[PDB]
């Protein structure tokens, strides 16, 4: 079977209690996580090191949240005192912990499901195409010895519109803000950075970026996290609204690609 998971924020105990309900079995289930695997709940280390300890049955895309324990981890960024990120950056193995964090996808593409996962969506103003070579060139800035560099670049809430003309540092912040920050659209599709309420309390022109018509979401189902305050409602048929807000008290939700079906944890907080 198929299981898709949404934001963990370090959850680590309803994590494991949603994958017992289930019966998750490595080896005949493969689970996808939409990210933000790390940060606000207690248990950031234990969730990286049961993540990683699945290997080939789990299907990561990296959220914002991981990127900022990266920038962290890398000296870029300060430690916040209320993302508890300290026992995992103090681990024996964070090393080895965290280079493999920063060499897992941005986007996450299967054809004979036609499902497309990434932490925030998909932007309308991208293709297929484009989205999948947009997550090649971050995961090798990501990947390569010089990530601290990239990861000091990539923080700026512009430019906010796409084109295949943007270049270097603008570029690449654009590709950050779309796959792992964005909420809202202006009509044209052009991010908007700083709304992060639900879509009823939105001041407009905004729209949800999934109420714009894009070229992947016409042909794809498209499972994303991130937007806690959306509460997983609220979608149109084949979008899949997975963070319902587990370390803010909420739940964790878990859906069986096979039936649709869901299976739900409440939070231990
Ligand atoms: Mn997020
Ligand atoms: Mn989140």
């Amino acid at each position: 079977a198929t299981y898709l998971i949404g934001d963990v924020h370090g959850c680590y105990d309803e994590l494991i209690a949603l994958l017992h309900k289930v019966e998750f079995t490595p080896g005949k289930d493969t689970l996808w996580l939409t990210g933000d695997l790390v940060a606000r709940g207690p248990g950031s280390l234990d969730v990286l090191r049961y993540v990683k300890s699945l290997g080939d049955s789990v299907r990561l895309v990296l959220g914002n949240h991981d990127l900022h324990l990266l920038a962290v981890f890398a000296g870029i960024s300060r430690n916040k005192p209320k993302d508890r990120l300290t026992p995992l950056l103090e681990a024996p193995d964070a090393d080895e912990l965290l280079n493999w964090l920063r060499r897992q996808p941005l986007l996450q593409i299967d054809e004979e499901k036609k499902l497309v996962m990434a932490h925030a969506g998909i932007t309308p103003q991208w293709d297929l195409q484009t989205a999948k070579e947009c997550a090649r060139d971050v995961e090798a800035v990501l990947s390569s010895d010089s990530y601290p560099f990239f990861l000091d670049a990539m923080y700026g809430d512009m430019p906010n519109n796409w084109s295949p003309e943007l270049r270097g540092l603008g570029r690449l912040r654009f590709i950050t803000n779309a796959f792992t920050r964005m909420r809202f659209c202006f009509p044209n599709g052009q991010l908007d950075m700083y709304s992060k309420e639900s879509p009823e309390e939105a001041p407009a022109p905004l729209k949800p970026w999934f109420a714009i018509p894009g070229p992947v979401a016409e042909e794809y189902s498209i499972a994303f996290g991130h937007w806690a305050s959306l509460e997983g409602k609220g979608t149109p048929e084949g979008i899949y609204a997975l963070d319902t807000g587990c370390c803010w008290g909420g739940t964790l939700t878990c859906l069986r690609w096979e039936d649709k079906q869901y299976f739900v944890q409440p939070s231990n907080r």
